[PDB]
């Protein structure tokens, strides 16, 4: 099951996303997006996107229905059948993504932080929990 | 029980999350963790004290000696022999303090984020991870 839930309030520097699952054993790609709004297309300030299947994670963000720059990760700390941790974590200049123990990658913001009113992690992927902090 | 101390010599800013897992110990007391603006009784832009032995969560800042006006979180959410996870979360306004899965208290500053430049965490505590993210 998807979760996707609005921010309304917008999220300020400070802001911790919380998500803990379990990638499936016949996981592809899970997401995770940080959206302008509730409409199909939406921009995207932050599309983060692990993928067992070509291993990598991509991160990136969506204007007018165009991708920007993709920025990748340095390695894949995720596993099929294997359990993970994700803080996506909002400064005043980007967005940190520590996976476990270790943050794994700074994306710097594209568009203004304001933008973002909705949550939404999607995908291969079980959730046991979704918080913003 | 070891001791956590260490610098942050370029402050913290928003979006700066201070991570902590550990256990309680089962006839632990006390313990802290604190922000401080040196190395010294040194400033304490907080002062997190989870006080078991009289069922109570303070919160302090001390500056040139003296305590401020405490503030004290709803309920106590640790428990003797029991592990935690607390999230202290810098934003432009305050320290939020996430425990377990809810945000339990939030702090609004009384010194400037850029005053912080050490990392306490002691007392009766056993500490398996203490993250700056
Ligand atoms: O940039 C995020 C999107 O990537 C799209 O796939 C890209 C792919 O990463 C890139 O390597 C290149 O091959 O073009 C593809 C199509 O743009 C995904 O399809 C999309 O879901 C986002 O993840
Ligand atoms: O930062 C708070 C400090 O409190 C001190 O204890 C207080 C106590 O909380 C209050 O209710 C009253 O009884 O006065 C005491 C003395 O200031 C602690 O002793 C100190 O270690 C700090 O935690």
């Amino acid at each position: 099951v998807p979760h996707k839930s609005s921010l309304p309030e917008g999220i300020r520097p400070g802001t911790v996303l919380r998500i803990r699952g379990l990638v499936p054993p016949n996981a592809s790609r899970f997401h995770v997006n940080l959206l302008c709004g509730e409409e199909q297309g939406s921009d995207a300030a932050l599309h983060f996107n692990p993928r067992l299947d070509t291993s990598e994670v991509v991160f990136n963000s969506k204007e007018q229905g165009s991708w920007g720059r993709e920025e990748r990760g340095p390695g894949v700390p995720f596993q099929r059948g294997q359990p993970f941790e994700v803080l996506i974590i909002a400064s005043a200049d980007g967005f940190k993504a520590v996976v476990g123990d270790a943050q794994y990658h700074h994306f710097r913001h594209r568009l203004p932080l304001a933008r973002v009113r909705l949550v939404e992690v999607g995908g291969d992927v079980q959730l046991d929990s979704v918080r913003i902090f």
